[PDB]
């Protein structure tokens, strides 16, 4: 008797922080783990596939423009040749009141590699929003 | 108490100004940054990520067209071999009444790749429109 | 007092002449100017752009087909190796009475180089229109 | 018994690119300058910067 249906965490109670501090974003993606294949075959009829070497990851972050607000873009001008500071990103899903975390994705040294300034049409109603790419390590899921 | 709430600013509201002279325009795309990723490995399980050489910047403009304006166009055509006149493109938003300044895109050394005339269609009603392309140095975003 | 606004011209209020004849067309477009860049790159960070060679115009115009009435193909008919009758094309934006030229669209030594007949379809009740595809040495616009 | 040991050491044979720049004469005036076996030596240093 008394059988337990549970759903799926909606895809909008996340929290990111960058470094240590705390950066209202309006999109994360591409936060995967990807892994090469390696493949040997012998004439008898062996086939070895194992993983092969794992890949970097590729975090794109977007959020809108709002004034006095130039933290990305500082954080993207002050690389010189190939020194830039590289800071652990955050990204949990919390629950409904947002007073506890139910899952978290951790990811290690990142720098920024690109952004992205709004573009501007005269011609929409929209808001204006900058994104940011950044590359990583290794991102780990850690469940709360 | 009195939780404060700050919405991003909406993206029609800009000022293009080319050389010293403002110029309205319809569309403005492109400022992007964007760097070159170095990786370096090590057989025993080192990987070096940093940030490389920092690419060239392309904007592309677009405006309609007026009776007795032929600046843009002019402005392309007087290429000679390698030699053409560079201008500073400075892109800002500004509040609702356009009297104040919240942000400024400063681009720097640009010059005219291409030019797009109005697609003549017969049986559109809409305004003919043209395009032009440049290549620029460095962008920079500065908040007011 | 008495500010003063302008709206962009109409694209469909256009006349193309062919050589000193002037043909009424449907849709013109291509008229582009392109610009290859050219760029040098110095050890203590130098970094020169420049505009390289122009490129030539490609230019379709597009119109339905008339009872006898076979001018474009005849012109690029009358291709003998590399020999081509050469003539210079005119568009020009006239006003809504179209007894005023506004801007004009030259162009020079505008050569035939495909023809696209009439996709003829039985399930269709729309009009039989064929097209026809120009390269042109150079293209400029002059405002009246 | 295989011995094996360093020998002579080799000359160095380097290249240098660089772009032509107007009134720029100055790498042909060097080499422009020979005259039988007399030249000017000169010492080169590259160095990696920030």
């Amino acid at each position: 008797e008394q059988i337990a249906v549970e759903y799926p965490i909606p895809t909008y109670r996340f929290v990111v922080s960058v470094g240590d501090e705390q950066i209202p974003f309006n999109n994360v993606s591409g936060l995967d783990v990807h892994y090469d294949v390696i493949e040997y075959k012998d004439g008898i009829g062996n086939y070895y596939k194992m993983p092969g070497q794992r890949q970097s990851i590729n975090i794109t972050l977007r959020k809108g423009v709002f004034p006095g607000d130039t933290k990305l873009f500082d954080w993207i001008n002050s690389i010189q040749l190939n020194q830039v500071e590289k800071k652990d990103i955050a990204i949990s899903l919390t629950n409904e009141a947002g007073t506890e975390i139910l899952m978290t994705w951790n990811v290690a040294n990142a720098f920024p590699t690109s952004f992205t300034s709004p573009s501007f049409d005269a011609t929409s109603n929209e808001i204006a929003v900058q994104e940011i790419a950044l590359t990583a390590d290794r991102v780990t899921i850690q469940a709360a």
